[PDB]
């Protein structure tokens, strides 16, 4: 005869798994960390998530790999080792109220396991803890190196043991009262007794697991990346076309230049090419442009849509180049030519295939002579924001629009100014970027590792550390606010960005507002 | 114990050259759970997923009669066991029966092929240089192997299909016979497999069942019962023909074992034979009233020229066709009718029709003008003049994409068909028109709907039939979806359309039949 | 000899698992034999931190082990290696031989870190050999022969500069060699049968001479074989460009049958002008389709500039003339200003017609019989746009030079008297030898020797570079002709850095 309580605590059994008795005979060290990073839980780099009444039961909160990235002890310390192994344990923590039901499982799902979709009634059948979202004290489970090599590799990331959240039943509020609620979430890890590293190497800096950072400038130092002038204004507006499909200034944050987006700052809406001048009878003398790269090399067709650095907009520009007569009293001056970019065929640009046309009105026939030369913008007429002519008529390499976004999201724009013609209106043209030049360059010198699909950031004031706003900076290279009016917004220009942590793609931020 | 021996007893003991492989101890300080197989699976030799083939006299030395890879999907009970776990190992035992008439002679070869060697020809020259044993195919008992687990990691993926050990079977000599009277003896194999001590199975899974194992199946339905996949009608005959063309080009009802669709087929049918475009109308003083369709897809989406000859459900097929339709007229008193056009097919020597491109013409014989107003239209066929099962012109005189035609057989290989009749115009004739398909129109959405994982090259299927429980004959399935009989006759010879087809066995395009009837 | 690490197991460690635990001749444990590029010179000039060799564990390290991979699955186990220096009392300098392990990141060190690594300093006044250990540091139980996997390595940098006197001829450098053999715990897989297309797997070239071979850019012999270096030294030809693994660069054909020659659906129409006017809509010599892609134009397409003729078989439904051979006449010259398109597929040619003479259209093939006017220059592939080519032919070290295959043309000139000369930079033959045989790439070029066969006297010696350009080392200033009965042979896989002799 036996009594069977209602109520047990809650664990998960495990059979230990064997970390370097396994890895030891053909390691080339087994190397020991410090005993007291063994006996604390430390904030890990993806640390951070959110729950809502927006959720729907099925979505996936947040997502965990085994391994160093999840300790900053240890991510810091893999540097200098050239592998890794051993088991781990991982705390999260639920800041919720009492008017706030729900569940949620989270699971330990093995390697190999195929990543498609899973659902409710799956996410039971591994190994879990069914948490709701009223606790006060924190929850912890174990994480085994369950595996078929004999130790991992600290710079290639294989296949291990992950961590999966799901929102089991939805989350309600009693008193309607609360639907711009949201439930914040931190994970916390530490190792557990049996881990390792490998192969003591010299200490790496441009290794993964190292945490991106921002250049401490303020934006108003800056230079803008679509036009050469500095950066002028920081504003939000859902006004104006919410995906445009601007070419340059956009960078991943893995570091890969897309579009033709260059590195320096002096080659922003500029190019250079072979020159060749005639006399057509009519207007005046025309010069064809035979296009070079800007650092003297050739330039062949190919995955772009014209060199890097070309303008991205349409309108009349006006350019300056040197140009060397043969006339009597004069050697060397600076000449400007007319040029049109927009969709105004009857003209034939094709700077995707290498040719673009310009001209300068004159009675005479001023024979100049053909080289080379570096054209420089002047001023605007008739911009609009559209791309230009790259083939005649034909439709070339693009980089996908700005986008997406998640509903309440919009677009952070960064503001300068033109130098335009204009007869009626006296108003300054504006033009956007969505990363300076600063940016795009500390991108593609340093050479991060995404880790997640977002990054949050904090600006704040320089002085005071007063918190601005907060935002998300995806890894295709744009900013993200959460702000839901209808006019305009602008913000001080001279605060500076931080960073706090990864975060998923679903993760909710702080709402701004006037 | 038999009456009889005349041959060889035992292909027992030759030695194989090999090592005794470690199994699932490798693996347990790596797994963070305790998992076991039931001990009674253990103990009997079962009939293998993959389990049967044939020698004939008409194979050639070189040819692979069975290749067999380590792993779940040797065994049934293993099989259905590795839908809930991630990772396996170990070794397997293997049983092959051959124990063919006294009357014949022959050999084989049977290796262990290990991981990572080419897979390609295994010309006859190389089979020898592997751990192998010969084999004569008059042996009376059954001939046991090893397949052992020779790797570099620690386990296996279930979900995954890595390198392993394989066992290939090599025809060596051929098959003949010396007895006096007709005809030569075929020899029929079987696989039966159990593991060894030391399989197991790594880290439970929830149980999911569409996995890469889980053989075909089909549906439980009658051919009687079931929907033509060319003409919009019941299934009413099943039957071969040697008289008929042999490699048909249909393009409406193909479709791939695995899931994938051919040609035009659509998924519905009630699309077959049928269109969908907008329309605009004309009176003149010449053919009458011309209606011009652009063709837009069945569901209400565009058409774009791609990867067919014409849009979802298309007729396949030459004749000329008259349509009916639903109009308008801005007449008063009369609101709206269904209207009937007619339609020509074929080629026509000079024609203002690509179905390709999404042009088709049509009209109507009238005298005044009918005034008829535009719009959207679904058009569905009504007779059929002229039938010829030919393509129609899809292209006026181009070269557009088109599923190949069927084929190929093995000689001696007809193929089955699915036969309706048609609506007609007929002067001097009375008999009905007969049109066929090869696969109806239920067996496309349950392949499209369930998305299998092939293992050879066929499938091998027995027909019963439901009052009596008797199996009238057997056929292949290639996976590419047609039915193939043996028959050596000169008459049509049908079937009755009462029974279920179901599945047996994976085999080799090389499998031979036995003959109906 | 004593690096701080521990001691690797490997069949220990494979045994369990493997089917066949295979053994080696005991003769091959007790001989060094020199590994491939492991070799070096140090120079008074050179700046510390450079690098000296960099090897991989693995059977490719001997010639013994290489060829006995053939027969077998896998391999594990260690191996041993001996440095030799070749230097004497009055010297100075340093270099360390460093321990890498499979996973590191590939990329450049300094001299700060490379003692960071398990590592021996060496004085380059030592005498004896110095010996270390390779060991197989791995997370797999044994590795397959037919794959390349990561491996420990073996790196030697410079670490302190030479000092020394010289005298006044030459100038003093240390020459160092590595060497090595098996250790006692090192083994096979499993047996399987020979195979002959194989990883290891020297480069070859056809034993014919020169003169017996067909030019790559003209469909005729070849006559000459030199080196000329007034002339441009980066050209930038589209045909007879072919990688030394086996990938056609450019618009090369695999055939001689199609070397400056087109196929085309050819349309025909008087005009009163010139006369019938030809419009050649292009297309693949074997009878496929053409669509503009990764190269400038079809298979074979002529790379350079002037007007050619070109014959062609017409048919005539005229009863008394129906099929006759006729000769039109193209302009496929430099900017010469008809709007010629070979990248699209189409291009124009007529000939002087009195009249309308009947010529039905169909299928057609053009063979060249002779130039006007020819300049070594790209053609107009596109009518005045940029078109997708080959990079330009190099680059060369310091005082290298290319050679040249010559042969000579059909040529149409009034006032002149001396022949046409063309070049390429390998005939037809060494062209489908890489396309058929899909070497597998070592270093960055071959070392290759041009010798007599009937004496056995070698002319010189050139390196193969990987994309396909031979190159001389040469200081005088007029061309420089050689006997066209030689025989190519390969020696070994060099370094791009590596200085020939002179000629
Ligand atoms: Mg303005
Ligand atoms: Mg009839
Ligand atoms: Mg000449």
């Amino acid at each position: 005869q036996d009594l069977v309580p209602a109520a047990v605590e809650q664990a998960v059994p495990i059979q230990p798994v064997a970390g370097a008795a396994l890895a030891a005979p053909a390691a080339g060290q087994i190397n020991q960390i410090d005993p007291w990073i063994f006996q604390n839980f430390v904030q890990c780099p993806l640390g951070e998530f959110s729950i809502s009444p927006r959720n729907t039961p099925g979505e996936i909160l947040f997502d965990l790999a085994l391994g160093p990235g999840l300790n900053p002890y240890l991510a810091h310390l893999s540097a200098m080792y050239t592998g890794w192994v051993g088991n781990m344990e991982v705390q999260l923590v639920l800041a919720g109220n009492a008017f706030t039901a729900g569940k949620v499982v989270v699971a330990l799902v093995p390697p190999y396991f195929p990543k498609g979709s899973l659902t409710t009634a799956q996410i039971t059948c591994f190994p879990h803890v069914m948490c709701d979202v009223r606790t006060l004290e924190p929850i912890q489970l174990p994480l085994l190196d369950v595996r078929r090599v004999l130790w991992h590799a600290t710079q290639d990331q294989e296949e291990s043991m992950r961590l999966v959240c799901m929102l089991y039943t939805p989350l309600r509020t009693n008193s309607p009262g609360d639907e711009s609620f949201v439930v914040s979430g931190r994970l916390l890890s530490k190792p557990a007794a049996d881990f390792n590293f490998v192969y003591l190497t010299p200490p790496i800096e441009r290794t993964i697991y190292r945490m991106v950072d921002l250049p401490v400038i303020q934006p108003r130092l800056c230079t803008h990346a679509r036009w050469p002038a500095p950066v002028y204004g920081l504003l939000v507006d859902p006004s104006l076309p919410s995906n445009p499909q601007w070419q340059n200034g956009r960078v991943h944050v893995d570091g890969t230049l897309l579009g033709t987006t260059p590195i320096s700052g002096s080659w922003v809406s500029c190019f250079a090419a072979e020159a060749a001048y005639e006399f057509q009878s009519g207007t005046g003398e025309v010069a064809t442009f035979t296009l070079i790269e800007q650092d003297g090399s050739a330039y062949v067709p190919g995955d772009r849509a014209a060199p890097l650095g070309y303008p991205d907009f349409s309108g009349q520009l006006e350019i300056e180049i040197q140009t060397e007569t043969t006339k009597t009293g004069d050697k060397l001056k600076v000449t400007t030519f007319e040029m049109i970019l927009g969709p105004t065929t009857n003209a034939d640009q094709a700077p995707y295939q290498g040719r673009v046309f310009a001209s300068v009105t004159a009675a005479a026939s001023l024979d100049l002579v053909d080289g080379r030369v570096r054209a420089v913008p002047r001023s605007i007429y008739g911009f609009q924001d559209t791309i230009p002519e790259y083939n005649d008529g034909l439709l070339v390499p693009l980089a996908p629009p700005i986008g997406p976004f998640l509903p309440g999201e919009v677009l952070l724009r960064f503001r300068t100014y033109m130098r335009q013609i204009d007869t009626a209106d006296a108003a300054a043209e504006a033009i956007d970027c969505a990363l300076p030049q600063e940016f795009v360059s500390w991108f593609a010198s340093n050479a991060f590792t995404v880790q997640s699909e977002a990054l949050l950031l904090r600006y704040r004031n320089t002085l005071t550390g007063q918190l601005l706003f907060e935002c998300k900076l995806y890894n295709e290279g744009y900013i993200a606010l959460s702000y839901s009016g209808s006019g305009p917004l602008t913000f001080p220009t001279d605060g500076i960005f931080e960073v706090v942590s990864w975060v998923p793609r679903l993760y909710q931020l702080a709402s701004v507002g006037s």
